[PDB]
């Protein structure tokens, strides 16, 4: 039975868009339907966040915060000075004013969304010593996000998240293939990358970098510009955080809060080869991953990064070993789900035979009951003792 009434908040990874974007084709549900709607229809109040898909987890966390409580995104004076982009971003009305009145939320996060959710909790609870000290040094104002003390988040659930990074970023032509992946997802949503679209469709929300697709500019042409831009070449990027070294850097400061439940779901869609330790894409994996990404993930090793035979099982995008929780440079703990969910520790909820895009319904999989998956999850989150 239900032990809390906290609303659920959905949070995408390095692709993702708002419910009004992509002509209403939902990131959360894809070709299968509308997950937020399934949850709301079953009495589990649910919202969707949309943040910069290519931006750093820091930027995304500041965006999520302003998107949740309202106001103008503030990336911090220290951060903005360090990386050379605007301090202030777009303005939001505020999804959940109940939060500033003492409410809480469950965050369900897919892929890189799981890093963002963790970082948001870390900032909400502890703030940033670097931002606090900078503000005191320069006597500039400070966003409450950097002060600490917020109890907004009852739980965080990560699904197929690269807590320890993905070796996908180490591919020789990663840059071109990463943006081909963006185009494959567009295509899955019946949007072409070579059309000179004049209206919005997919906002990458790069306000801070002053970057935006021009009207009549195709996503092909736009992505070529993004490739050469600071959101691809700087350390303040999704690209860096997604890497094994970048993920560990994140892990060294983004820790589990003892006041928060953490759930993780892992994914695999591979088989192990015969005379090799390599892993290979299963029948049914989304075609782009099976052809472009999975062979590399299931065979790439790297001694300096500690990428060995345990890293080869994957879901087409992320190595499965990375998903149960942060471990590289992390003080967080992970325990197998044993029927009772515990605060302040990663509860490994199991591994599912579902690839990176199938789990959100963006690629079909008739044998996967995606409705039941998310309904069972919502039920578990509602049972959490406040
Ligand atoms: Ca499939
Ligand atoms: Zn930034």
């Amino acid at each position: 039975s239900r032990a809390n009434d906290a609303p659920i908040v959905l949070l995408h990874g390095f692709t993702g868009w708002g419910r009004e974007e992509m002509f209403g084709f939902k990131y959360w549900g894809g070709v299968r339907g509308d997950i937020e709607q399934w949850l709301n229809d079953n009495g589990y109040r649910t919202y969707t966040l949309a943040v910069g898909p290519l931006s750093s987890n820091w930027d995304r966390a500041c965006e999520a915060y302003a998107q949740l409580v309202g106001g103008t995104v503030d990336y911090g004076a220290a951060h903005a000075a360090k990386h050379g982009h605007a301090r202030f971003g777009r303005t939001y009305p505020g999804l959940l004013p109940e939060l500033k009145r003492g409410g809480r939320i469950h965050i369900i996060a897919h892929s890189q969304g799981g890093q963002t959710a963790r970082m948001l909790v870390s900032l909400l609870e502890n703030g940033s010593q670097e931002e606090r000290e900078y503000a005191k040094a320069h006597n500039v104002s400070l966003s409450p996000l950097f002060e600490g003390g917020h109890h907004f988040v009852l739980s965080v659930t990560t699904i197929a998240t690269p807590h320890d990074g993905t070796t996908l970023v180490n591919m020789v032509d990663f840059t071109d293939r990463f943006f081909d992946l963006q185009k494959a997802v567009l295509e899955a949503a019946a949007v072409a990358s070579n059309a000179p679209y004049t209206s919005e469709i997919y906002d990458f929300k790069l306000d801070q970098w002053g970057l935006r697709r021009e009207p009549g500019e195709s996503f092909d042409h736009y992505f070529e510009r993004l490739k050469r831009s600071p959101v691809w070449t700087s350390t303040d990027t999704a690209r860096y955080d997604l890497s094994v070294p970048g993920a560990e850097t994140l892990n060294r400061w983004v820790k589990a809060s003892p006041n928060t439940y953490y759930l993780s779901f892992s994914t695999e869609r591979t088989y192990r080869g015969a005379l090799t330790g390599n892993y290979y894409p299963e029948l049914g994996m989304n075609a782009f991953s099976a052809i472009v990404c999975a062979p590399f993930l299931g065979s790439y090793r790297n001694a300096a990064l500690g990428i060995d035979s345990h890293w080869l099982e994957n879901d087409g995008i992320v190595n499965t070993i990375s998903m149960n929780g942060p471990k590289r440079g992390s003080s967080d703990r992970i325990v197998p789900y044993d029927g009772a969910l515990k605060k302040g520790v990663w509860n490994d909820m199991g591994t599912y035979n579902v690839d990176h895009l199938e789990i959100i319904g963006v690629d079909p999989n008739p044998s996967f009951d995606i409705r039941a998956f998310y309904l069972r999850l919502a039920e578990q989150l509602a049972s959490l003792r406040p």
